[PDB]
């Protein structure tokens, strides 16, 4: 009177080692938080390493190893108690349980935990049988996984290959035709070549599946920059549709040279529909695609004004925006929250693809950086993205490599800091 | 070909007769237009009926009926030419091709058309093998399909069953393991019990899959009404959080009696978080759920004012809102477009479920009616939803049955027409 319509959700990863589970867990968790759903990942690798206080050879992972199996089960129970605390005491809505969970006994233990606590359960099983995908994932584990010592990885590969065989002995995949016909799940096959989806129960499960249709697990690189310096940038005017300054044109030429030197396979170039990004791309000698949704934030009645003019003409609005820069909405225009919402299709295409250069704008690029660098709404409107600097991004399971490349053309500074040190607040 | 990320897309239905193809095509097309992607459905049943100028017995659908096969192929080619015009001359972005397309030869013809025109292709194959799902779909065809004469349907079932057998003879399903491993598609199995998705190539294909995870094909009924009359309604005041007038409470009591008479299985009742909808649901004697996203449109600095007061205090804003009521945003508040965007999770849950009563508000309910009755943004802010009237909606493939039930409790009129 009522029942289970308002329950939180436990997303349970399944798979053999080196299947992309931790990458998927982390990026899915970031996406769910991005759309406003409080979500936390629980990485059982961390739990078990902290419990045994040493790195473990493949024999630790034998299903026969009674002593190891008992330690590993206890770690799962501790993590589940942390899941419960998060979802019932800490205002979490979704918990993501990143572990192998390859046996039916372990999955039934999780399901019984969820039923006792009225948590919905959705399984994400990563199945890789393509030799190239497998060999790639395994090599990535060998090089970067923290489940082995930081240095001296010469014997990691041989051990890890044997650890996988231990899991293969007892692995029961989800069986949609019989044993698991009533469970809600998705099998992600070969990191997203195809999918088997069973019994999607509700809106949030549809969003989870939606996100996983856009994820890309193999290493990829994306490039972000602004249009070259514009005339309005030189004037300190926001918004508008002005063209490149002569220095912005020099930047566009330098950008062409930089892209040639980078030797990028199958480069795609995306711009907005505003002249300054188009003009930047036109100098590159390669096809490009304009996106309306990459247009700069709309400043409404403040379009084409300087900050000094805005503070003078609209002192109350100007102070409000400084107090609440993410949520503030220009009269007749947009807030950063509005901008975030309309950027979602570009963000999904950038989750999917590598070798894309996005030529956009200060506020737009802040949103894209906040998404791929996992920054919150508080910091998002203040992220620094100078004119004539390229951001080169390589996402990894626990974050994103960022390289900045300042090209050799000067530009004005358009970054206004939040006012500091004022009294009262 | 697919050389651009935002090139046009041809969605191609596949399946035997009575698989929900035509319902899925139409509801997906409506959803795509709702989120701003111009989409048009092409119903090959209509093309072929118009060309052959008569109803056809199962004999027409034999794969070995050479003369019929040639006509059917020519209809597919005509429809593809209309697809081309829609996507290249009329600024369409997605075309939905509703046909059986059960043979590899027909699918290859479509694929070659798409490649010649640089259209992306995504197939939606409806596979039904559950006897209950099939039997239901077939009876629905028997009752309502326009592929048979309107009256005297006594021989329809026998003919239609033989027509299905004609198609079973040559049906080749999509084969993800070999023949069709490089095609982009979703198999919808038993109208959404489960799905097989292959090679999603872009954002919009992921949105198509997303929508299909929420669709419900079997007939269902949902109920929409407003909160009972509020004190602010009696005062002509917009917005706010006032409670029910005594007539709104009387309506809530009448609503309980109405719901009992409807003999509804597993009724769900959804309200907003505002007092007037909660108090309406509380008279019903059943569990109900509050949704913040069902709260009435936010009028910002005009909250709790009458239209006359708004016109006096903010004449320019009042006139702008009349010129552009869908997009206009109240200072400090919302536009109908904002309202549409935040309603998406409840719209998806209403696509999925039946036996739901939503008790909401004038602007909210306009958005929900615009979605399920396929109304455009121009008309959405002016749809009429009187206090104390229940809208009973039964979606069908070509629209929605609508019954309005005025309960016997008077209420003020809160509907303001656009000035002439
Ligand atoms: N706690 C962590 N901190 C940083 N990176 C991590 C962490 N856990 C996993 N990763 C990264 O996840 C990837 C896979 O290593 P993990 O140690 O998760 O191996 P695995 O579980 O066998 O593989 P997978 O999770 O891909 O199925 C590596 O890139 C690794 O650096
Ligand atoms: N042109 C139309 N106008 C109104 N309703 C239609 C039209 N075409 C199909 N429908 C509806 O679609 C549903 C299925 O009928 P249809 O004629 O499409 O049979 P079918 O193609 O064998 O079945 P399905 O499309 O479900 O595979 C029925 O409710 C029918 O009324
Ligand atoms: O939110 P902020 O810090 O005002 O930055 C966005 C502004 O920056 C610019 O891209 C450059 O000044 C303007 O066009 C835009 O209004
Ligand atoms: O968009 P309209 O026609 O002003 O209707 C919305 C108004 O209707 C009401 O629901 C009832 O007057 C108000 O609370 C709301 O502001």
């Amino acid at each position: 009177a009522s029942y289970m319509t308002n329950s939180p959700t436990l997303i349970v990863m399944i798979g053999l080692p080196a299947r992309g589970k931790t990458y998927v867990s982390k990026k899915l968790t970031r996406y769910l938080n991005w759309i406003g759903v409080p979500t936390k990942v629980f990485n059982l690798g961390v739990y078990r390493r902290e419990a045994v206080k040493s790195y473990k050879s493949y024999d630790f992972f034998r299903h026969d190893n009674e002593e190891a199996m008992k330690i590993r089960k206890q770690c799962a129970l501790v993590a589940l108690e942390d899941v419960k605390a998060y979802l019932t005491e800490e205002n979490g809505q979704i918990a993501v349980f990143d572990a192998t969970n390859t046996t039916r006994e372990r999955r039934d233990m999780i399901l019984n935990f969820a039923e006792q606590n009225s948590f919905k359960v959705f399984f994400v099983e990563s199945v890789c049988d393509d030799p190239d995908v497998i060999a790639a994932n395994i090599l990535e584990v060998k090089v970067s996984s923290p489940d082995y010592p930081e240095r001296n990885r010469e014997n990691v590969m041989e051990d890890f290959l044997k650890r996988i065989e231990c899991y293969k002995v007892t692995y029961r995949p989800l069986d949609p035709d019989n044993y698991d016909k009533d469970l809600s799940f998705i099998k992600v096959i070969n990191v997203g070549q195809r999918f088997l989806v069973n019994r999607v129960q509700d809106y949030i499960q549809s969003k989870i599946v939606y996100y996983l249709m856009n994820i890309h697990v193999q290493p990829r690189t994306i490039y972000l920059c602004r249009h070259g310096e514009s005339e309005f940038n030189l004037l300190g005017k926001i918004g508008g549709d002005s063209g490149l300054s002569v220095r912005g044109k020099q930047f566009a030429q330098a950008l062409r040279k930089f892209l040639e030197e980078q030797e990028i396979t199958d480069l795609k170039v995306w711009t907005s529909q505003l002249k300054r990004t188009i003009q930047t791309a036109e100098s590159l000698g390669v096809p490009y695609e304009q996106w309306k949704i990459l247009n700069e934030i709309d400043a409404g009645v403040c379009e084409e004004m300087t900050y000094a003019e805005i503070e003078k003409r609209y002192p109350e609005e100007f102070a409000l925006r400084d107090q609440e820069k993410y949520l503030y909405r220009y009269p007749g225009g947009e807030s950063y929250q509005d901008l975030v919402q309309r950027l979602e299709p570009v963000i999904m295409e950038l989750e999917r693809q590598g070798n894309v250069l996005v030529i956009s704008h200060q506020a737009v690029m802040r949103c894209l950086l906040a998404y791929f660098l996992d920054k919150g709404a508080d910091e998002l409107p203040y992220l620094r993205c100078p004119l004539h600097t390229i951001f080169k991004l390589t996402p990894v399971a626990y974050g994103c490599k960022v390289e900045t490349i300042k090209l050799n053309v000067e530009a004005v500074n358009t970054h206004r800091d939040k006012p500091t040190n004022n009294f009262p607040k």
